[PDB]
């Protein structure tokens, strides 16, 4: 039919159940979707901003990309339409886990599914430009989704620049983006190499008892976070290859995962064993 859009569902399609986390997500609702049951969450607005992040997801999709499922776009209000991921914000799952369930293994799992998508995005030509365990989402099974598209695009050039005024979540943000608002899939390999950070820290804060102030100065003096305490060398060699100060030395998302996918896989040989060793208790 002429006005079909295969992303455009009807909002009465939708019960809105109630508003998710603590005002911290803003206007997010669990809801559900009523023909088939199934709980959604739901993003909801009363606008350019929203409806850029509503397009861009109708353009990237995998495995540990939050899943749209589709919008109400047509008339306010609008929503955009995602499954459900039960376990809410990485960082507060981090923040809050067993850590016997959430192991060594499990935080490189992490790692491996969070560069996953993002090698992804960046075949893609895609940045992201919000990398942060907040804005990441967990389900069953530690499965873990990158989410938060309001500032990704699809790149037409190797820099975006972002408007004069913008300003940034300073502790995620790469030097060069700092100083000069520049972006690029280098900027989240940045972003990500913190993100890292509070993934081995099990969500501790940046920079800690660092002013806000003082961040880009010392990061100019080459100052940068330390290996935190239980964090394989490894790990902190690539956290800081992530953080080498000019962008063109930072590594690709494709390398950063081929490297998580070797050690998980190495890890989760031990684990598996030790897992079958106290089953026969
Ligand atoms: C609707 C929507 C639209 C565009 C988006 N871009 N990025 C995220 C989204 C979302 C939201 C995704 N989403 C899916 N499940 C979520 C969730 N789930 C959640 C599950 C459990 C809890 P608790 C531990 C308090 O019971 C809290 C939140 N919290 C926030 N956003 C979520």
């Amino acid at each position: 039919s002429p006005n079909y859009d295969k992303w455009e569902m009807e909002r009465t399609d939708i019960t809105m159940k109630h508003k998710l986390g603590g005002g911290q997500y803003g206007e997010v609702y669990e809801g559900v979707w009523k023909k088939y049951s199934l709980t959604v969450a739901v993003k909801t607005l009363k606008v350019e901003e929203f409806l850029k992040e509503a397009a861009v997801m109708k353009e990237i999709k995998h495995p540990n990309l939050v899943q749209l499922l589709g919008v109400c776009t047509r008339e306010p209000p609008f929503y955009i339409i995602t499954e459900f991921m039960t376990y809410g914000n990485l960082l507060d799952y981090l923040r809050e886990c067993n850590r016997q369930e959430v192991s060594a293994v499990v935080l490189l799992y992490m790692a491996t599914q969070i560069s996953s998508a993002m090698e992804y995005l960046e075949k893609k030509n895609f940045i992201h430009r919000d990398l942060a365990a907040r804005n990441c989402l967990v389900g069953e099974n530690h499965l873990v989704k990158v989410a938060d598209f309001g500032l990704s695009r699809l790149m037409t050039g190797d820099t975006y620049t972002a408007h004069a005024g913008a300003k940034f979540p300073i502790k995620w943000t790469a030097p060069e983006s700092l100083a000069y608002n520049k972006f690029s899939i280098k900027s989240d390999v940045w972003a990500f190499g913190v993100l890292l950070w509070e993934i081995a820290t099990y969500g501790m804060s940046p920079y800690p008892g660092i002013d806000l102030s003082q961040v880009y100065e010392l990061l100019e003096k080459d100052y940068r976070m330390e290996r935190p305490e239980g964090c394989p060398e490894k790990v902190y060699e690539l956290m800081r290859a992530c953080w080498q100060w000019n962008p063109s030395d930072r590594p690709s998302f494709a390398e950063i995962h081929q490297a998580f996918e070797t050690m998980f896989q190495e890890s989760s040989i031990s684990d598996e064993v030790e897992k079958e060793l106290g089953k026969r208790g």
